[PDB]
């Protein structure tokens, strides 16, 4: 019992001081690399110091992993003997201290490597050297999301074990409880290395000559951005299993309540983040807009940033239909009104939370093209980015359409189950309203873009390309009016299910 709790206390500790070795290796070994920098005059051989100090840091960063595995894979062993759910418990907080050690290392690697990389760019004199440098960093944030994602995935597996002997209720909130935060403190941890690599593609815009160049750095940062966004995307189905295989546990309603709206949170930083890597994302092309001086260069940074936000709508819709599905599975473990009308609120909660994160994409977007407009020159090139525009504009409408469709869905069930009166008048209630919410952000977005057509017709002459935005402008409104339609579809479909289910 507390012979082999003491132990497993004893193994992080060690597993602990054996990261602060980690990345203490990894300090030294990056100043090394900046003396010889400061001194090596060369060119192709200040991209062989940076090439290889960048992999002997991806080295260190699996090196962190076969300690955190280790590690984790001996608490889950421990777990199997103790009959104590009073320390359980104990074990288990001892594995959330562990996997935000990893994570710390992890963040600490990065930030060595970012520092190497700016030291490799300043003795790099040619455009080409700088981008190749570029190009190496992104290859290791890229190991950084992944191994960040491993340590959360190992974490998630040790949480799991300790459900299925949990036999109390107490212990196993604290389980979800402990093992939410990390996935929130690991969603934070990947939009602090997202923002490290994003400022260390500017100081590389602000080194480079050639339009050529500028756009390779414009292709390496939407890489990134994919990555950062889909490392969040793996995070959000982490804490859905975590979710799941801590209902199956759990004793009673109260206790499934707290665990989805525990989820929710988890949910929402996923969503703020999601966001704050996005935005982050446009800078890097305004700043890449505002250096451009060909127009056959700033339409591919914009084109390339549109993608992005698109993508980010897309996997803004996916975590909402993962945390959607498991407010389902929920609400058929209760017995309770109470707590089924409970679900619906936290699962209406999560909707407005998507779609205030769809309309800060659909904002970010916004400048992007209306910084677009202005390092455009010609009436022709500006509507283009209109035309990419409106596309992005089309794609927020759908995913708050599919938002709201989810939503209903979950208010379909929770009516299906709520076997009392004021529990249906009430799902009704706060149901309708976020169709409201639906046509508020939907009429938000119209006016945004609405101030953009102005803007590119300002700096337009072309009867012709005038002709062309008139026809983007009578898209953009046909988007929003079925959109608005399958809104008022959707509440009036779910308005004729509390006439059935109530008397």
């Amino acid at each position: 019992d507390k012979e082999i709790v003491e132990e497993v206390r004893k193994l992080v500790e060690e597993a602990k001081k054996r990261n602060e070795e980690s990345n203490e290796e990894v300090k030294k070994l990056v100043e090394e690399a900046e003396e010889a920098l400061k001194k090596a005059k060369g060119e192709e051989e200040v991209l062989k110091i940076a090439k290889e100090a960048f992999e002997l840091a991806i080295e260190a960063a699996k090196r962190n992993l076969k300690v955190a595995k280790e590690a984790f894979e001996l608490v889950i062993e421990a777990i199997k003997a103790i009959t104590d759910d009073e320390a359980v418990l104990r074990l288990a907080e001892l594995a959330a201290e562990l996997a935000k050690s990893q994570l710390e290392s992890l963040l600490k690697i990065a930030e060595a490597a970012m520092r190497l990389a700016a030291s490799a760019i300043k003795a790099a004199k040619g455009d080409e050297a700088i981008v190749e440098i570029v190009r190496l960093l992104v290859e290791v944030a890229e190991e950084i999301n992944k191994a960040s994602n491993a340590v959360v995935k190992f974490l998630v597996e040790v949480a799991k074990e300790a459900l299925k002997v949990a036999k109390g209720e107490e212990v196993v909130l604290e389980i979800a409880r402990l093992a939410f935060e990390l996935a929130i403190e690991a969603a934070k941890i990947n939009l602090e290395v997202a923002r490290l690599a994003f400022e260390l593609v500017i100081t590389a815009i602000e080194a480079i000559t050639d339009d050529e160049a500028v756009l390779r750095l414009a292709k390496l940062a939407a890489e990134l951005a994919k990555s950062q966004l889909e490392s969040l995307l793996n995070i959000a189905e982490a804490a859905m299993e975590l979710a799941a295989s801590a209902i199956k546990a759990a004793k009673g309603d109260e206790a499934i309540v707290e665990i989805v709206r525990l989820l929710v949170e988890v949910a929402k930083e996923i969503n703020k983040a999601s966001n704050a890597v996005v935005e982050f994302l446009v800078e890097v092309a305004e700043e890449a807009l505002r250096v451009a001086k060909g127009e056959e260069v700033v339409l591919e940074i914009a084109r390339l940033a549109f993608e992005l936000a698109i993508e980010a709508a897309r996997i803004n819709l996916e975590v909402a239909r993962l945390a959607f599905e498991l407010v389902i599975t929920a609400i058929e473990a209760i017995t309770d009104d109470e707590a089924v009308l409970k679900l619906a609120e936290l699962a209406a909660e999560l909707a407005k939370s998507q779609l205030e994160s769809l309309l800060r994409i659909a904002e970010a977007a916004m400048r992007l093209a209306a910084s677009a407009i202005k390092a455009a020159k010609g009436d022709e090139a500006i509507v283009e980015i209109v035309r990419l525009l409106v596309e992005v504009a089309e794609e927020i409408n759908k995913a708050s359409n599919a938002v709201v469709e989810f939503l209903v869905e979950v208010a379909e069930e929770a009516l299906r189950v709520a076997k009392g009166e004021e529990v249906v008048e009430e799902i009704a209630k706060l149901a309708k309203e976020l169709a409201d919410e639906a046509a508020k952000i939907n009429e938000e977005v119209a006016k945004l873009a609405e101030e953009l057509v102005k803007t590119a017709e300002e700096a337009i002459t072309d009867d012709e390309a005038r002709k062309k935005l008139r026809e983007l402008a009578k898209k953009l409104r046909k988007s929003q009016e079925e959109s608005k339609k399958r809104i008022k579809e959707a509440a009036e479909k779910l308005e004729a299910s509390a006439r059935k289910a109530a008397k």
